[PDB]
């Protein structure tokens, strides 16, 4: 749903697959990967018809949302947003979750993924706190960027011909709003340990039908699975085909080193992994996997067993790549 | 003058704050904060220039709204002064650092600044910019904090300028934790934990509370400022009556806006159907007494007189309500 001069349709055939080449999509779409992928998912899940979303309204909002991801930020840009959307889209389709979620809950998870880093400045919450930024002042040092991402994502609905939720009922809007806020605030890394703990508890008390489909009894259960799902998608780089992962790693190091440069310039202690003069990119990816990504994904794999087995296997193959390339 | 005479009672529960408002040219927050900072020797302890302090206070007080009947500068001054009294409760003697004392008092002063006179729920329900900015979570309390700290940036307003970097960071953290605890949606959880704190509390031989970690310390300051926020019905009846007038005027004005917007009118906000007596009794019964009873437990017997007044005031408001 954007001028492309190409196609693009061949690549988009993998939109239902892990390891869709999102960088290729960005190139082929004129750097509109978020609009393209979102538009394709909404058509495929029939969400326009279900929620009576005018298509030109959808594309107008997406283009505006995409414009508020910063082009000069190496990792937290429209491609990452497109990536987390598409990954969530795939996770939602997992067999163990078949017919578990409503169309509104599906819509919430996808919308949340799309806005979850919008207007990201390329620095961390802690950098913003430490430098007494207006944003950290606004949000009292609490989930500073995640609060902002939500505010922007919802505020953009008010731009001309941009309110994709105009035909939701008041109650639907309220519920969707609550769910999106819950999901995006859960992408705050400071909540990771708590989220994982609660995911492990969920796995332990897992209930499945005969077909091995999860049974969730209430909002707490459903929102918790959605929170962890989008958190998994946000943390999915190392579980992707290696060539994708390698580029994601290049981008986050570029973004991190730029923060470190800002810290160095202001005589601040340089943050962990943000010192380009003293970095161990490969070692850092292995620690990332060992202490953050594998624990999470092993637990997700548990919840949806064996739906996520190949992802766990790739994660292990990718861990070995970076291991084998430590100098 | 007469103001200096009224301010002699600044260390006592039931200070006539309305009188101080009148006599100070409607600057109760400024004069009471100044008085308390002198009293506790805060300017000396924290190298705060008096011209700075006053400049900040006047700006802060200007940012309370004149046309808001309850949530204005008089309420701010009242919570400041009540917190100030509670801090000096015997059970808490030499428990808190001067920084923690500064944090509680500063928190109280800013805790409702720029209040628009309507509730969080109203702001959420009318899709306000404030609720949009803060994702429906502690909407006004986040706002109060942001504005309160932001005013420090004004010309000659930075009263913390001579705090060490660690001091400023610690103070900022404590003030945030305290003002967020004034969100009513956290009341039951705060109360629930306070009861458990009380159940397991430790005291020295001298009878003073022992609070070993930050979690316990801030928990007590959170509930202290929450009690001061909720202290109207524990005051002499002449004062309590005026507070009741004001909150009802404020609530009915919110109800008027809700009616004009075709919205369901919020509980106790309909000028046509509300009973002040029934409302205040319910307020004491389900919110104020359960909290103050727990506070009185914590510091027993320090708060018994406060609790007695509360129970008298309850018995009083319920006397004109027919009952079986
Ligand atoms: C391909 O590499 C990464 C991809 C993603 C992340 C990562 C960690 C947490 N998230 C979740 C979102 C989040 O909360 N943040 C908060 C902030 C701490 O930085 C993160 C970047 C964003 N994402 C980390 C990656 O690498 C590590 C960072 C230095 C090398 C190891
Ligand atoms: C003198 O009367 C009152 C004085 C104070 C309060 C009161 C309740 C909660 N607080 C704590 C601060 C707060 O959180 N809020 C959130 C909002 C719900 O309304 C309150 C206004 C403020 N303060 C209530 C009083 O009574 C109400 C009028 C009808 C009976 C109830
Ligand atoms: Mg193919
Ligand atoms: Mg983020
Ligand atoms: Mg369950
Ligand atoms: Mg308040
Ligand atoms: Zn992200
Ligand atoms: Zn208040």
């Amino acid at each position: 749903k954007t001028e492309q001069e190409d196609v693009l349709a061949k690549e988009l055939e993998d939109v239902n697959k892990w390891g869709l080449h999102v960088f290729r999509i960005a190139e082929l779409s004129g750097n509109r990967p978020l609009t393209v992928i979102m538009h394709t998912i909404f058509q495929e899940r029939d969400l326009l018809k279900t929620f009576k979303i005018p298509v030109d309204t959808l594309i107008t909002y997406l283009m505006t949302l995409e414009d508020h991801y910063h082009a000069d930020v190496a990792y937290h840009n429209n491609i990452h947003a497109a990536d987390v959307v598409q990954s969530t889209h795939v996770l939602l389709s997992t067999p163990a979750l078949e017919a578990v979620f409503t169309d509104l809950e599906i819509l919430a998870a996808i919308f949340a993924s799309a806005i979850h880093d919008v207007d990201h400045p390329g620095v961390s919450n802690q950098f913003l706190i430490n430098t007494n930024s207006e944003l950290a002042l606004m949000y009292n040092d609490s989930s500073v960027l995640e609060n902002h991402h939500l505010a922007v994502g919802f505020k953009l609905l008010q731009e001309e011909n941009c309110d994709i939720f105009q035909n939701l009922t008041k109650k639907q809007r309220q519920s969707l709003r609550k769910m999106v806020i819950d999901i995006v605030l859960a992408t705050d890394m400071s909540k990771h340990m708590n989220l994982l703990a609660d995911l492990k508890t969920m796995v332990e008390t897992k209930k499945v039908t005969s077909s091995g489909v999860l049974l969730l009894d209430n909002y707490s259960d459903r929102i918790q699975v959605l929170q962890n799902m989008v958190h998994c998608a946000d943390l999915s780089n190392p579980t992707k085909p290696l060539q994708l992962y390698r580029q994601w790693t290049d981008r986050i190091m570029e973004e991190f080193f730029r923060q470190g440069d800002r810290e160095r310039e202001r005589g601040m202690e340089i943050s962990p992994m943000c010192d380009k003069h003293n970095a161990s990119v490969e070692k850092s990816q292995v620690g990332f996997i060992d202490y953050i990504v594998h624990p999470l994904w092993e637990t997700w794999a548990d919840l949806v067993h064996p739906d996520a087995q190949d992802i766990l296997d790739t994660l292990e193959d990718n861990r070995e790549w970076y291991q084998s390339t430590i100098p």
